[PDB]
């Protein structure tokens, strides 16, 4: 399980749990993007 492909990286929050991010969408799902999962 990596973290982090180019156009897409994930943050964790406070709470415990990370977000993807993925840049040139600007888009922000908690789902684990196929690229990185």
């Amino acid at each position: 399980g990596a973290t982090a492909v180019s156009e897409w990286t994930e943050y964790k929050t406070a709470d415990g749990k990370t977000y993807y991010y993925n840049n040139r969408t600007d888009e922000s799902t908690w789902e684990k993007p196929q690229e990185l999962k």
